[PDB]
């Protein structure tokens, strides 16, 4: 089978190897902060967000995800958008107190950012549906109440810039995903809370928060 | 197909422990964990590529544990049933960048997770290693011994590490865990030749090249 019974972009979470996330993109450094999630962070719509046992302060971060359509090694910024298959709406689910400890102790962010279900993900949005990734409204509601809204025009580092920089450090494979940061309004969730989030005019998704 | 013999071709995730050897310093706190991407794999035949930004590249010879099976919250007593086998690995580290990451309280990504940051030997089936904690690892640079140590010097056992990791991160078929480096970590420069092995089991050669 030489088809999309092999690498279907509509199911990128099933076969995608790597997830790369930018830090503060809405002190900021000369470059975007980068951290990884494992493939097993993916929570496709229908999956709950799982509060880890060790987690006291679970935070939502609505983020635009950029899906790579082809292998990219030191991708030029001017070519970067030729490497994009499309987008997903994502949550960068964060154990915020663990993260405070990680920052303070100079440890890796893995227990804060990389747990099971730490990357809820919408249906695949083909590139065609988004003329301009930097002209979108991201929104997130908890129990029907708006908590984050932000414009992707507010991004400090552009998506072509991010793809380029990341690919110079980490070769990206077909189906790798880059989370491009969260606007203002990040905040906590508790067991049995309902998250709704969307990109205006493009896609919405629902997640319930549960425990292990 | 997805042969475990070629796990680097298709494996999704690499998890690495911090310091797990009691034979050097460069109520026990849990093991530090960090991730490498799939594109960290440098299978034998690949060179190690020094990132442009790197001033102080370090070798870390490590025993890699390959998972055969999906595992969530694996009990320590069951952990070894999830192991398909082993690989000899290098946890290639930009040491100065790591100091910068620690100082700012940022992720260790640029220090630990670059392209080719995980050189990897031929797959060793579990059968060939009755006791993972009774192995000698060694590494030479340009013919000169730099690291040697026993996996009996590990602070946390392999079943412990698999268990702890799986409670935080579900492991897939083909995921790899690097279990730490013995004494002798140190720098390597462009055009250095690395030889490393597990006594009685496997050896590997790598050349270090630049951008
Ligand atoms: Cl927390
Ligand atoms: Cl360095
Ligand atoms: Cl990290
Ligand atoms: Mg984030
Ligand atoms: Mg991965
Ligand atoms: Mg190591």
């Amino acid at each position: 089978c030489t088809m999309a019974s092999t690498k279907p972009l509509s199911r990128f979470w099933e076969w995608g190897k790597n997830i790369v996330c930018v830090g503060r993109n809405y002190t900021v450094l000369s470059e975007p902060v980068l951290f990884l999630k494992p493939s097993t962070a993916y929570a496709p719509e229908g999956s709950p967000v799982l509060m880890p046992a060790y987690c006291r302060n679970l935070h939502h971060e609505v983020e635009l995800g950029v899906l790579l359509g082809k292998r990219g090694e030191a991708i030029p910024e001017a070519a970067a958008m030729d490497y994009v298959a499309g987008y997903a709406l994502c949550l960068d689910m964060t154990a915020r107190d663990v993260q405070e400890e990680c920052k303070k102790k100079g440890l890796p962010w893995t227990l804060a950012k990389s747990f099971t279900s730490s990357c809820p993900v919408s249906a695949f949005v083909p590139k065609e549906k988004i003329p301009d990734p930097h002209a979108l409204r991201l929104w997130l509601k908890v129990n029907g109440e708006l908590r984050q809204e932000g414009k992707t025009s507010s991004m400090i580092f552009s998506i072509p810039y991010i793809i380029s920089y990341v690919s110079k450090i980490i070769t990206l494979e077909e189906g790798d995903l880059i989370l491009t940061g969260t606007p203002k309004g990040v905040g906590p969730i508790k067991e049995n809370d309902e998250i709704e989030a969307g990109i205006d005019g493009v896609v919405s998704m629902r997640f319930k928060v549960k425990r292990s």
